């Protein structure tokens, strides 16, 4: 296999500023903030990630496991890292997405969101996800919880706290024992903890069918231990009410028990965009047709997003 030679930056924590709290917890606190790489005449609006503990070494060696595997896919529709800071308790650098997840994003606009942003948002996540297969990543994660909202028009694929890079000519990444989300895994991943390119498809359906529902719960009411059964009985999840059977007929074959006959990101990609074209003849939906602030800071001149700082 080839070199991977990515590029991990190193940061100085005084060349940032952690501006507000997004979110805390156990896991650590995520930071609003700004990262302004001394000696350039640039601002980065970032999510700074900062552990609560620093003396957990399991703690320390998944957050740079984290940092490994950002580091090693940047692209669009992927969520980019800038660098990790090496402090008392250690910080990911990332780039800010202010708008949240997409799980969240669709649920609070359900009225305004319409086919034309609906199947954008399939395209872009299925353009991420074919970057990853380039990249031997298998994300075993895919949920529309852990994709997020960089504009309306612009979402990313995030959370590689589960992504797994392929060893060198294999094709299946065999898990250990672990908690792990089954109403988004494929059959052969819930019997066997196996994981593909081809698993991530099925999650993929998956979160379309949450996106196409504007948020609703998969198996819902139902418990997980029941799903494996529920599979291969021949059970799936519903067509939702927007979805002609076009769209909904990508998500049925995306949780096909053969692996290898569920589509492939690419077929995924060239699809959506098709259905994109024309966006009210594949999703029916009802009455269709500066941000200064934002950092809570004055001075925004310089301020350019990660997509184009390098
Ligand atoms: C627990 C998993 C998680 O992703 N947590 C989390 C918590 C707080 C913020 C973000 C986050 C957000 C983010 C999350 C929520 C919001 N909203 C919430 C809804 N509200 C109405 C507006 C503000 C805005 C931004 N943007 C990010 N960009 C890059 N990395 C991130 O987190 C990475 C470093 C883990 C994040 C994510």
């Amino acid at each position: 296999e080839a070199p991977n030679q990515a590029l991990l930056r190193i940061l100085k924590e005084t060349e940032f500023k952690k501006i507000k709290v997004l979110g805390s917890g156990a896991f650590g606190t995520v930071y609003k903030g700004l990262w302004i790489p001394e000696g350039e005449k640039v601002k980065i609006p970032v999510a700074i990630k900062e552990l609560r503990e620093a003396t957990s070494p399991k703690a320390n060696k998944e957050i740079l496991d984290e940092a490994y595997v950002m580091a090693s896919v940047d692209n669009p529709h992927v969520c980019r890292l800038l660098g990790i800071c090496l402090t008392s308790t250690v910080q990911l650098i990332m780039q800010l997405m202010p708008f949240g997840s997409l799980l969240d994003y669709v649920r609070e606009h359900k009225d305004n969101i319409g086919s034309q942003y609906l199947l954008n948002w399939c395209v872009q996540i299925a353009k991420g996800m074919n970057y990853l297969e380039d990249r031997r990543l298998v994300h075993r994660d895919l949920a529309a919880r852990n994709v997020l909202v960089k504009t309306p028009q612009h979402v990313k694929i995030t959370d590689f706290g589960l992504a797994k890079l392929l060893g060198a000519a294999a094709a299946e990444y065999h898990a250990e024992g672990g908690k792990v989300p089954i109403k988004w895994m494929a059959l052969e991943s819930i019997l066997h903890r196996i994981y593909t390119h081809q698993s991530d498809v099925w999650s993929y359906g998956v979160t379309v069918w949450e996106l196409m529902t504007f948020g609703s719960k998969p198996y819902d009411g139902i418990p997980a231990s029941e799903i494996s059964s529920i599979l291969e009985k021949g059970e799936r999840l519903p067509q939702p009410p927007i979805c002609t059977i076009d769209v909904y007929m990508i998500m049925v074959k995306c949780w096909m028990i053969d692996a290898d006959s569920r589509p492939k990101f690419r077929e995924l990609i060239i699809e959506f965009s098709k259905m994109a074209r024309d966006p009210q003849r594949y999703l029916v939906i009802q009455g269709d047709e500066f941000y200064r602030a934002l950092m809570d800071e004055e001075d925004m001149d310089d301020v350019v997003d990660a997509d184009e700082y390098l």
